[PDB]
């Protein structure tokens, strides 16, 4: 649920973004992905940099 699913949370947000409902605010999935993936390994030295 941290970085093996860094592809999977992006793919799930992309599959939710295939639904075009409220496309300005349909990046709430992208906001949850940007919170989740960057908050996955927030304790790091360089691995969060990319």
């Amino acid at each position: 649920p941290f970085e093996s699913s860094s592809k999977s949370d992006e793919s799930l947000g992309s599959i939710i973004i295939e639904g075009t409902l409220d496309k300005f605010q349909l990046h709430k999935y992208f906001f949850i992905r940007r919170l989740r993936l960057l908050k996955l390994e927030d304790q790091t030295l360089t691995a969060f940099v990319g």
